[PDB]
């Protein structure tokens, strides 16, 4: 347990806490000014000239005075109460903020030994804030605090509520931009407190930094009435709180007594929901909420060259842009840095004061030093249930290609053993897709939990106020809470209609470029669980729906981040049940990385056993000998080769009919795709003397894509025998039609890959067969139109082996 | 003018509409269920057996009849007070809703002459609907009456506003899922209404189809209680009044006079804010909306073998999956559709009675015939000013490489004069980025339109609540008004940081489907303009930023939409200012395509003239003989090939140092990317002996890319000479750091572009050059950390012609 969670002061806050947190303030504010303008000499000592400011001037000054603020109070906060505690800053543009509250609680020279608490760690501790060589701009993993960058806005509640999930010690305040909260994501983000739960989940306190502003312009929440701000939070399910400062002369020492105040009503209320939650964990409370309103830039020149500074947009970006090149701007920093009064902060060495930092708390409930904000720290294991047990078992009673298996109906039933023996760390994610998905067996050990309204038994089924599955119709909400909660070391899945995965698109960007500076240069943040994505509902099988619901494309957007063998992206094609619960096994085993895992849930053919399918999936790309009738490579024809379930259905049609014509061939299947790039770029690839073998050196390969040719094309760009293989792939075919029908228009179905590998073999010796095959796949086409149900000859065919 | 725009009616709805809305409403649930289910007889003449059921049962019964409902009011309404109206139908799930409505109206056989108003067109209409050769389960764009397909939910309402910008006679209202409602991109769209003027934009009525459920969920603004509900509309700005029907015993004619006498009320108040906005169009008002709560399924079965499905999820997908295959579900079909009396809405012939649509709009008022749902009925060409005059003719006067332009400054002013030229039809979006992209010269004409709250000419600047500008801090906001306002046939461009555009890669993938379908098989119709999207702020110059605004992709989501020679997809490098120029020309004078303007903001060279750019563009890539120094191909030891600014600049530094060395070469640039295709994939491309002459037989290429490599790769695998391309490509390096050092890290810097040039003429011979390039990137590297800038030999560089 950390701290003593959720208790109340019942005392106002003393004088000794007000006076640190204006010290902290002060420190923050003067060393977030540091790190933006001075590249030498932090402490202004003479002679102190324009020779001393950075000569590229970059960074972002408006938002930082108000998260400074917020953070002493927040610290002042945690160690009063003793509150387990991660914070999270929207705005991440507002670096400094979070990198001067690591200098101060002292976990950056823990972590960064060289940045020492003395006038040269100071120095270096300026100098190197977005600097070559340096820092980033933004809140970074490579900051003690952060599990979220706030680099691409808009993710600050998923990831608050995320943290929270079966996580009740922790206390989250939120702070969102309100040009963050202009965003899509942001917007629904506030909608999640119906989905948690005030006794087995934590409690976030969202914090509108409401500052007036973004970039260049107000924002819509600061400039609506006052009335309307408040209906709007009160409609959203909180109980909102507003706070107004610095727009006239109160002083600092008034404000923060002020504020602590307030804090301390918000936090008790906090308190007295939790206590009650304790046997009433059924009614939704109000949570508090804070709309936070003080000007952007708070503290800088209120005019500068006669423009309204503090309190404008115009504070958004660096303030007295010419600081290096005329005295008239250097004189102005020179006396804003002189206003913080730094020598009464730090001591002659340059060490911050201890009359700065008495009331900050210490150990591990430091907001740097929180083991939630580097949750690797506390993840276990999973303890996963025995694979073999949910084998496919009629691939060795009957034979390779047999059944009708709904493929994720078996990572279903995996993952509702997972739940049953991780109880309250492992979690399901949905947008209102879990059952289309067929992940539905899970809920035989848990519910979806929804905290909301409950109407009648008829209705409300596998759902109750807490449970481990979590469904609302967002990507951004299940792809956000899923994030936090792997960052906060836990573990879980989630599924997505293949083609709404591009909704969330940006977001897995994001992280994969968390996990990419991580594995690169951050040792200290340890290995967190991978996010697990059921890639399904695809391209081919979207028999409800039609062409807004086709396109494969992720694949594309995750190629792009296959780069340094950081190898923290995967994406693998489940052929099959057996290949889904390999790859399941090998994902929840994971760690630090995106995996998007392929799986039609449409009855399909089981093609290997599960014990082939573990042999398969390590090499990547693998040979079915039991499938192939040529003697050896040089015997072969042309290669058959495919990845995806629907894919792989239609080249082996193709292949059993190519083997009655006498046609010589080999069956590969590809289940990891970027093992077929280059070891030069993927050192974990197949090596070129596996590829070969796989692929020949020189015979023709067909290759049947899932997704978009262009992929395979770019990935083996540099293989042996490249410019021998024909890639079919999805080509924005398609309607609401029979399943031959979207194979058929997209030259994927079995006839016309049939008739692909003879023109490879021989164009004009197979003329007339070619010819057929095209023939017969308009007979198909009319006799769909006409009957309403596809060729038996197509839809009945079994592979010889069953 | 459009009939007679916000005109009340000053007395009730006559008898004879309420009786005319229910038999509408009758007409179009049995046709729906027709579409559904009925294979033929569509009038149940006898025999009316299970044979004439569908094999295959696809749909979604659950939205449709209160999208009938709503739309049997909307239509009494156009009807009644003669309004200009488009809807939007945010559940587009619910396609029969939209075709029934458009059979009804007369436009669909107006525009599918086969399907006839008589037993036979009939029969076809219900046989149709998502089915092999027939028509799409959704509200496609073949359907007259649509502009949103609503396949991807979320986008209801950006569509919905940005219909009614600069279209004052125009009332849309938006009906908006309840589950819809939990994404993001919705919850943000309900505040556009602080970004319209009452008086110069038309109106929205959100309607939300608050039908309880999602697919197998409730929703969650179905279940907070009346009270959030409320408090949640008003706070964002809208008057919410709210009906409930269907829940008890109350009879179909009573509900419709209170639903009519409720929708007259709604509107008068919308009519009293447009009277009112003549005078006073500086107050925000209330507007309504309207919350529609019914039960999902409204109308059919309420058990379905003991499961409630009316006013359940249940009802989402198909009832009666076993229609078809069992009796008792056929029997219950049947009761169903007879439920409706068929046999008073249809002549004997089978056309639809004269009374079921005497109460409905005629002519252009029609739901399917209004030109604002075809809006390339509306559109004109813009008149555009004349390129010339905004030239960048210091490259004539200087020469090649000269000046430290900022690129789109030249496309702002072009922009400030279409605006000028075109004061209504042309406008503007950012998400807060139109100043930070360099557009503002546009502020010259016009002002950033805000219809909120004012504080001060101090921090209120080129802010009116009437322009032609828009922002939000939202890219889906952005994108999806956008859409809407080049769908009902007006013009424009927005403009993002790169990265950022990632966010709605998903709205890209549907506006590129909703054109692909368009130019291939709905000639009716007409071109709109196309989205243009100025990319900018890009991977190699985000100075104030870092890692996460680093992410060129969006050039590979683009390249999965270029298929079947439909050129809707367009991805353009804009070398400098005036090849800008001439791909915006273009651009602004396309029509049915998503044009992707790829420049930078920094300061920069210019390279070619105006002239040259207009040539170059039309070829797509072209040699600088200028800046070659081979005699002939034969000669040529390397190809220096780029595309994007800061790739070009590096490449050009290289050239110019290779020159010195005595390294013969020639330099091609490339702007319009996709011409790098073969002919075969791309009909407009160079032909293979274009490409060859550009790119040679068989030298060696350097392709310096802006994006990723695998893009370029991909592209090219199967033209002449693809084996020896190296491409040097963004590769997911860098941080918040110097312009020199974010190219090193990439291998994209001068130096490193040489030494590839040099390792691809002969390794050997250049090892010792090679080990000096790559020690002089690691001093200048040494350089920018001690020093806090980039060595002058570095920064200082200009091409030698200048
Ligand atoms: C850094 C960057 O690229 C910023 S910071 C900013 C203004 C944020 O204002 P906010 O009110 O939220 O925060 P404040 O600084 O506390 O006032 C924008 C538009 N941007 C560009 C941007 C655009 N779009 C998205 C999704 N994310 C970002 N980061
Ligand atoms: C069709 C499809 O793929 C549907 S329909 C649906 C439920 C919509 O419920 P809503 O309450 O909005 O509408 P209703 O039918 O009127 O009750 C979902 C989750 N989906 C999958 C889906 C997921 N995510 C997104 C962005 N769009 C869609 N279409
Ligand atoms: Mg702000
Ligand atoms: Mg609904
Ligand atoms: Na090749």
């Amino acid at each position: 347990v950390i701290g003593t969670p959720w208790q109340k002061l019942d005392r106002p806050v003393s004088e000794e806490a007000i006076e640190g947190m204006d010290k902290y303030w002060r420190v923050t504010n003067y060393m977030s000014i540091g790190q933006i303008y001075l590249r030498s000499n932090p402490l202004m000592k003479e002679p102190f000239t324009r020779d001393d400011v950075k000569h590229r001037l970059v960074g972002h000054w408006g938002t930082t005075p108000g998260l400074n603020f917020l953070l002493a109070h927040i610290n002042r906060l945690i160690a009063d109460h003793q509150q387990n505690t991660v914070f999270i800053m929207g705005p991440g543009h507002g670096g400094p903020a979070g990198t001067s509250q690591s200098y101060v609680d002292g976990t950056y020279t823990e972590y960064y030994p060289n940045i020492t608490k003395d006038e040269a760690g100071l120095q270096k501790f300026f100098r190197q804030f977005s600097y070559p060589g340096g820092i980033p701009s933004h809140f970074a993993p490579e900051t003690p605090g952060s599990i979220h960058e706030g680099g691409e806005l808009g993710y600050a509640l998923s990831h608050a509520y995320g943290a929270v999930m079966n996580n009740p010690s922790l206390f989250v305040p939120c702070i969102i931009g309100d040009g963050e909260a202009e965003t899509g994501p942001l917007a629904t983000g506030w909608q999640s407190n119906k989905l948690v739960n005030p006794r087995t989940d934590g409690i976030v306190l969202p914090i509108l930094h409401l500052n007036g502003y973004k970039i260049a312009n107000p924002t819509i929440l600061a400039r609506i009435s006052d009335e309307e701000l408040h209906d709007f939070f009160r409609g959203m399910g909180y109980h909102p709180y507003e706070f107004v400062a610095g727009f006239d002369n109160e002083d600092h020492m008034s404000i923060h007594r002020r504020f602590a105040e307030l804090f301390e009503t918000i936090f008790d209320e906090i308190c007295d929901i939790k206590a009650a939650a304790q046997t009433d964990d059924m009614t939704r409370p109000f949570y508090p909420m804070l709309i936070f309103r003080t000007p952007k830039g708070w503290t800088c020149p209120k005019f500068i060259d006669g423009k309204k500074t503090e309190g404008s947009w115009r504070a958004a970006q660096v303030p007295l842009a010419s600081a290096r090149d005329t005295e008239e701007h250097f004189e102005v920093l020179k006396g804003w840095m002189e206003s913080y009064k730094p020598e009464e902060l730090f001591n002659a060495d340059g060490s911050i004061k201890d009359d700065v930092t008495a009331f900050m708390p210490k150990g591990e409930l430091r907001i740097g030093a929180n083991p939630n904000a580097n949750g690797g720290v506390i993840r276990e294991d999973l303890k996963l249930p025995e694979l073999d047990q949910y084998e496919v078992t009629g691939v060795k009673e009957y034979g390779h290609g047999w059944g009708q298996v709904e493929a994720p109906r078996a990572l279903g039933a995996y993952c509702r053993d997972i739940i049953k023996n991780n109880p309250d760390s492992f979690r399901i994610f949905g947008p209102d897709e879990t059952a289309s998905n067929r992940l539905n067996a899970t809920y035989e050990v848990t519910d979806k939990q929804w905290d909301n309204g409950y109407l009648s038994g008829l209705v409300d089924e596998h759902m109750a106020v807490t449970g481990q599955v979590t469904e609302q119709l967002s990507e951004h909400q299940c792809e956000g809470f899923l994030e936090a909660y792997l960052l906060t070391g836990r573990h879980g899945i989630w599924s997505s209609y293949e083609s709404f995965v591009h909704v969330i698109d940006s977001m897995l960007n994001q992280h994969a470029k968390w996990l990419e500076a991580t594995v690169r240069e951050i040792p200290w943040r340890k290995p967190i669980s991978s996010v697990n994505l059921l890639v399904s509902s695809h391209v081919w099988r979207q028999d409800h729906n039609g062409f807004s619901h086709q396109d494969p494309g992720v694949t594309s957007l995750l190629i792009n981040k296959t780069f340094n063998n950081d190898h923290v992206t995967n994406i693998y094609f489940a052929t099959d049940a057996n290949m889904l619960l390999a790859i399941s096994e090998k994902c929840f085993k994971s760690t630090n990385k995106i995996n998007a895992i392929f799986a039609g849930k449409q009855p399909a053919p089981t093609w290997v056993t599960l014990d082939e399918a573990r042999a398969e999936l390590e090499a990547g790309a693998a040979e079915w000998k039991w499938a192939s009738n040529a003697e050896n490579n040089d015997e072969v024809q042309v290669v058959l080769a495919s990845a995806g379930d629907v894919p792989t259905q239609e080249l082996m049609a193709a292949s059993d009919a190519l083997n009655k014509m006498g046609i010589k061939f080999k069956v590969v299947n590809v289940v990891d795709l970027l093992k077929l790039q280059s070891r030069e770029n993927n050192d974990e690839a197949l090596t070129d003397e596996e590829f070969t073998e796989l692929f020949t050196a020189d015979k023709p390969v067909l290759f049947a894509y899932h997704s978009y040719a262009q992929d395979v094309r770019g990935l083996i760009y540099d293989r042996p025998n490249h410019d021998n293989f024909h890639v079919v792939g999805y080509k924005e075919q398609g309607s609401t039609t029979t399943p031959f029908d979207m194979v058929r228009v997209n030259d994927m179905d079995r006839y016309a890959l049939q008739a692909a590998a003879l023109k490879l073999i021989d164009a004009d010796k197979y003329a007339d067969k070619i010819d057929e095959l095209n023939a017969f796949r308009k007979k198909a086409f009319q006799f769909a139109v006409d009957n309403g149900y596809d060729i038996p000859e197509f839809t009945d065919w079994v592979y010889p082996d069953v």
